[PDB]
């Protein structure tokens, strides 16, 4: 366990929300290091916590934000690539 991914995918989300909203909404539970939005964004966002213990405890829990129902889950998709088609 060199670096256990503590990022969770908040599905069933919208675009109206902002990294600040969720970041502040998840700040009451623990210490959300930061909040990023990977693209293409599909009603889901990536959130990082300062502790995996907080990202796991939420895994499987249903939280309501602004009235909507978000699903907290921990997933880590595989991929290999590196930007740089041409030198220049």
């Amino acid at each position: 366990g060199s670096s256990g991914s503590s990022g969770v995918f908040v599905g069933r989300c919208t675009g109206d929300m902002t990294e600040d909203e969720l970041r502040e909404f998840f700040s009451q539970y623990g210490d959300v290091m930061d909040v990023f939005i990977p693209k293409p964004f599909r009603a889901f966002a990536f959130v990082t916590f300062a502790d995996d213990q907080i990202a796991q405890s939420l895994c499987g829990e249903d939280l309501i934000i602004k009235g909507i129902s978000v699903h907290i889950s921990n997933a880590e998709p595989k991929h290999n690539s590196n930007s740089g088609p041409s030198s220049g």
